[PDB]
Order: C-alpha cells, then structure tokens, then sequence
C-alpha cells in the first residue's frame, strides 16, 4: 500500500486503458456468442470455433494494444497472479480489478442494448456449469485452464522492458491471445468461457438470473486458484 | 498542410497507386468469398461466416503488410481520417488516398460481378446494409464501436521510428491491424456486415445498386468516421503523454 | 547483386544448387500430400459437418505453404511453386537454369505427394475429385482463367512484398522470403477461389493432381492452370518492380 | 559425452523434466477434452468442429513450446526427443528422463479428462487413437511416419543456432511454425488415425481408455512417429542443412 502511486499520472491512464480494453473484450466476445445462438439456419452462424477465436483473438488484440501503457491484462486473475509474483502493487491491483470489473459490465451491458431480444433469450453470454457436469468438475476445469492462461502471461513477460512508468512487464500478447483460444476450445461445453472473474461477473450482472449467479463463485475461485499454482510453479519452482 | 507541394512528389502517386490497386483485391478477394459462400447449396459445404471473416482480417493484414512500406498500408477511408486527425497524414494525401480508396473498391467489387454475375446480384452482392431485427440505430452503434477497434489499433500499431516512402506516414503492424479486423467482423456480420470500412461499403453499393442499400448506405460512413475520430482523440488527447 | 548471366551451366557444378533442388522437391511432395489427403478426408464424410469443412481446405493450403516456405527459405529461397519461381526469374532474382530446375522438381515433387495419397486410400480418392483443379459447374472458362490469373497475383505479389534484401538463401543469390504472409496470401485465394475452380495458383500442385488422377475432364482444363498462375506471375513482377520499388 | 553421469547431479536437468511433464500433461488435458466436448455434442454443428480439434492439437504445441523452450527445449514429444536425440543434440540421459516425463504427463492428461467427465468420456473413443474403418493398418502406420516426418523436419527447421536453453547447451525452438506443422498434419491424418505424430499422446489415451481395439493398434503409434522423427533426422542432418 505505497499510496505514492495514486499521485502519478501514468497511474491513472493504466486503469482507464483496462476499463475500455475489457469493456472493449466483452463487447466483442459476447456480441458473438450471441449472434451465434440466435442464428436461425444451419451452420449459418460463425460457430463455436467463431465464438472461441473472439475470445482468444480480442484478447491478443488487446494486450497488444494495452501492453505499453497498463501493460494489456484484462483479467483480475491475470492481475491476481502478477500481484502474488509482486510484479504489480496492492493499491495498483485493486484498482486494476476494478476498472475491468466495471469494464466487464459496460462492455456486456452494450451488447444488452443493441440486441436485447435474442440476448436475453439465449444465455446473455453468461458463465454457468453446464447440463451433465457436477460443480465439481466446472471448478476443476475453471481451475487448470487459468492455469494455461496464467503460467502463459508469466512465460510471456518481457525480463527487461516494462509498461511505461513502472516496473510491470510488458507481455507478448500472440501466445496469451491464442492460450485464451486453446483453453475456450475445450472449456466452452463445460461452462462455456471463463478464466476471467471479470468477464463472469460483468455478465451475471447484465443478465440477472439466479442460476447464473448460483455457479458464479466458481468463476471467481477457480480463475484465482489457477492464477495462485501458476504464479508459484513459474517462481517457486522454474 | 494544403501543401500541393506533394502532388509534385514522384512517391505520392505510387502510395496512390498502391491504396488503389490494394483496396481493388481487399474487395475481389473478400466479396468473392461471400458471394461464394451465399451460393452453396450444400449444408456446411462452405467456408462458412467464419471462413468469410477470415476472408476480411486475413486481406488486411496481407495487404497491408505489403503497401506498409509504401503507401503506410491504409486501405480504409476510416483509418487515413483519423490519422490524417492526430496530423500524421497531410490533407492532401489523405483526400487522394480516400479517391483510390473507393476507387479501388468499386473494381474490385465490380471485377467480381464480371466473374460470377448470377449468383452475384442474387445473393445481395456483398453490400452492407442492415439486419432484420435490428434498428438504424443499433447498426449505427455497431458501426462506431466496431470500428473503434480498428483504428484504435491502427494507432496502437504505429511505428515510431520509421515511416513510408517519401513521407512521415508510420509503417503499421500488419497482424494486430488484420486481427482487428477479423474480430470485429465476428461479431458484427450478424447485424450488418461488419462494415468497419467506408471504401469498402460503398464499393459494394455501387456496384450492387439496390435502393434499400442506398438507403442504409449513409450509416457506413457516419459511423466509421465517428469512431476513428473517437479513437484519434482517445488515443492522442487521452493516451500517450 | 548483380544480374545473374542468362544461362550460366555454371550452377550445376555447385553442390548447394543440388541440395535446393531436393528441399524444393520434397516439401512440394508434403505441400500436396497434406492438401491433397485433407481434401480427400473431406468428401469421403458421410457426417454432417463431421470434416474439417472447406476452411480446413483452405488451411491446409495456406498453413503447409507458411511451414514449408518456413522450412526450405535458406536452403532454396522457399519456391514451392512454378508460378513463384517464373516470377522471382522474371525480376532475374533466379537463374535460368535453376527456375527450369527448380520447375521440374516441384512438378515431380507434386506427382509423388499426390501418388503417395491414391496410395493410402484409393477408393474415396478417385471416388472424389482426386484433389484436381478443374472448372466447377456455373463459371465459365474465361472466369477460370481470370481467377487463377488475379489470385496468383496476389501470392506474388506477396512473395515481392516478402523478400529480404540484405538476406538471401544459401550458396545463392536468391532472396530469402517471410512465410507468415505468403502463407496467408495462400490461405485468403483459396477462401475466394476454391468454390471457382480449386485454388490453384500452382502450375505443379495442379499438374501433379491430374497426373494421379488422369481425368479427361480434367486434362481439359488443365491448361488454365499454367497460363493463368504465369500471367498472373509476370504481371505481379512487373507491378512490383517497374510501376513501384 | 553419452552415459554423463553427472546430468542428474544438475538441478536445472530436474528442472526441465517437470516442465516436460506438466507440459505433456497441459496439452492432453486441452485436446482430448476438445475432442470429447465435441462428440458428446447433440446439436448439429454444435461443436467446434474437428477444425477446433485440430487447432486444439496444434495451438496447444505453439504455446506450451512457447512456454517451454528457454526451459526443457519445447519437446512435449517422444518422437521430437527422440529425432533431437539422433541429431545428439539431447544426451541418451535426457532423452530418457524426457520420454518418461512425457509419457507419465500424458496419462495424467488424459486421466483429468475422464475424471471431469467419464460419461461422455468412455462414451466417444476416449480420444485415443486407432486406424478407422476403411484403412488398413499398413496406410496408418505411413500416414504417422510421413505425418511425424513434417513434425520433426520443422522442429529441426525451427533450431535455433546461437541460442541454446537455460544451463542445458540444448537449443531452443521457434513455437509458431511447429505450432502449424501439429496443427496441418491433423487436418490431414484426423480421419485416418485421429492425427497421432506423438507416442506421449497416444500412449497415454490408450492407457486411460483401456481397449483392445485400441491396444491392438497401439504399435502404430509408436513404431511410426520414431521412425518418421529418425528420417527426419537424416534427411536434415546429413542430406541437408549446411554451410
Ligand atoms: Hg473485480
Ligand atoms: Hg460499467
Ligand atoms: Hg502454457
Ligand atoms: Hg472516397
Ligand atoms: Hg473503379
Ligand atoms: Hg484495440
Ligand atoms: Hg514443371
Ligand atoms: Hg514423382
Ligand atoms: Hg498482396
Ligand atoms: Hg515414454
Ligand atoms: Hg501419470
Ligand atoms: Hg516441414
């Protein structure tokens, strides 16, 4: 809690660029799911390859465009674990989470506005543990696949060079992107995306149901378990 | 600026040429895609929408990884105006490059109706215009914030140091730029086409010429406009000290 | 780099010349025994949607080019193609004598890789297509032929658009290309192209499939496919080096 | 030398060997789980198609190399080991201690799958690999040398000169393109075998699946992919790669 850091100007610019990126991630991602589920025809629809390269894609964007000035995570578990690594400072994290926390929900709650019809009517982009999978296992995998996400984002950080005015990493965004890709293309059937407390979160929210919001603290315990074995395997043991 | 100092500029008219000659087989190749998706009769015996996004990221970044060096690789009438606002593009390039721009288009567009004229008219000539079930409005917002993306990138694909031909126009990162525009597409065909270009809208419009194109026509660029211009200003007055 | 002398024997003495061949040969055997068998696993599927569908097609074509062009830049200067190599001859960026050689490899490069696919399954092989480039139903000749000449166009103009000038590959004055790019300019042809004729943009890949396949039908026009990628060749040299660098 | 006694001294040789184990052990978990979630699909097209399946196998690669280079070398593959091992750029010591991480990262892997869902699981081929109907086991066994055989020519295209892993003098690879040979040769040998190139990965599928039909098959997998990265290896290191 070095409150010095509030005072910077750079400081403040880093939360704004992760409130539109993630405002921005969830815009696209979930525009796509959706435009999937309301798709009348057969194999009319991108498909959830579609959803899953939006997912992984934006991502890689992103991070590429916010690397340089916040230093691209658009995750609170991404965050999490850089903050357990002490790469980034308590008061810079909890600030962090926050801007893609209300991120999250402006992006989601867009989609909302331009398609409330079909959005509603088809999940709202909302995280939830799939028919046929115990909660169990939604935890387990939520928990190995921010494991991928993670130890990536570490694997990933620039040794020397850091986001500008401070001594964050700067992170490769193609191999995050497409780490985001991979674990999509296997979690989706279990409870569709996740890894990203934000990105559950700012959908429970838009979408309001209770059985979402039942399952939702896994979205948010798992991403951070992972986030946690990650950053430890990468320091503690590589 | 208003310096017709470069139109006497042997580099100019390639930078010119190129944007015009780009934006030709940004168009051929995309809409050729989409004609030749719409006309298949058998079920998932296409490329699919996805195939057809790739089609659109996968040209942009190809194309301007090759006119980077030259021209600074725009072939968006979108992406000269809001750099031609942050004054990284004379006013007079940029009015030039968006001549090109359209002009290169409404070939390509118009070289893919020669190839395949029947299931072309047939299968709305890959003209944007907006969906069933949604508002004016709503294909306005998606367009702005679409593009937003694009131009946001473009500038977060700048290089600093090196520039074109001749000029002070940044070379761009071909893969983040065509990234951005595979993503917006997949989440924007559904309720226009992913649009996210003027040059590449009106194109098609040409060249398709339906009224209730035409109508929707003028979205397309209000919206692209406006968020390349947001973008600027974001990245310019609110990023980058 | 100066223009290398027309015919200049000289190079078959070198025994780097001989090993570009080899690399230029055998990954044209992978480049059409991976397409090739991937887009007989297609229409063998009985399932629905149970392939990997035209995109994965358009993958493959696009994807083996990128890891093959990856694989043989420095050994050949990542030719893969008849069309590409008369295009980097035309620029005189290639000798006489190895673009002929070159040539020749790719194409009995290109009938081994195909051969070798009607050799693990010959059924579903002839029983589709045999992987042959030829005119689909709906489009006639002349836009055949417009296709190949326009999409090859935009594969070298790429491979222009590619090249290193301070890198070349090895023993040779040849220019060293990037891949990713080329790749890709593969990949976005064939998304446009494949419902057209195939794409093409492959004298060798084209020839190497009629050849296996040995179809009338297909010999017919086959033709296209050479004059086509050439024409398309020729006038993406001269857009690159006379109305630009 | 051969023998070298005094790699297991080395605390980064342990090092590596986990990294290969947690590594091997990633990309089953990742692929297998596609390649289920997409089977136990009831909707038409309501996958992601083999497509995503194929981009499962060799997205994982490219990033876990990614992940792994500077650290074990990226192998997360007997085969990949093997063929480095031929090309002595792995020590007979490291390539044994690689294989067994690989081995037991995989079984791992693909057990974590069934834990998460068995039903479905033993339901739809476990993701394990066999020759289909229609092929017989003399085309299966090509289709894995000559797929193997683009998987360890690109590995040995992707070697770094200069550059080597952290104290092990083993070279680090260039992850895209070898990302994309995984990723091609599935689009092309899926419908055969399922795309193997991987005795890990096969192995590990069998081992948890636990059929005859699949062990009967099981040698393919094995006997193919080494005999492909030993071809590789020759055709690279002795009619190529010079200067
Ligand atoms: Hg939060
Ligand atoms: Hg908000
Ligand atoms: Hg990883
Ligand atoms: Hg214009
Ligand atoms: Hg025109
Ligand atoms: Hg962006
Ligand atoms: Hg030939
Ligand atoms: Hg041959
Ligand atoms: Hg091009
Ligand atoms: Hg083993
Ligand atoms: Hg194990
Ligand atoms: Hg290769």
């Amino acid at each position: 809690f070095d409150l010095g850091e509030l005072k910077l100007w750079s400081f403040w610019r880093a939360a704004i660029a992760e409130f539109i990126a993630t405002l921005l991630f969830l815009y696209i991602t979930v525009a796509t799911v959706i435009g999937h589920s309301k798709e009348t025809v057969v194999c009319g629809s991108v498909g959830l390859l579609g959803i899953a390269w939006a997912f992984g894609g934006m991502i890689f964007v992103l991070v590429y465009c916010t690397a340089g000035i916040s230093g691209g995570h658009i995750n609170p578990a991404v965050t999490f674990g850089l903050f357990l690594a002490r790469k980034v400072s308590l008061l810079r994290a909890l600030v962090y989470m926050i801007a893609q926390c209300l991120g999250a929900i402006c992006g989601v709650g867009l989609v909302k506005a331009f398609m409330k019809g079909p959005y509603n009517q088809f999940g709202g982009g909302a995280n939830s543990v799939a028919l046929g999978y115990n909660k169990g296992t939604a935890l387990g995998a939520e928990i190995i696949g921010t494991f991928v996400l993670v130890y990536t984002v570490f694997s990933a950080t620039d040794p020397k060079r850091s986001a500008r005015d401070s001594h964050v990493p700067i992170l490769a965004p193609l191999p995050i992107g497409f780490a985001v890709f991979m674990v999509h293309l296997a979690t989706i059937p279990i409870t569709g995306t996740g890894i990203n407390p934000a990105r559950s979160f700012g959908a429970a929210v838009i979408f309001n149901s209770n059985k979402v919001w039942d399952d939702q603290w896994i979205f948010w315990v798992g991403p951070f378990i992972g986030a946690a074995v990650a950053a430890a395997y990468h320091q503690y043991v590589l």
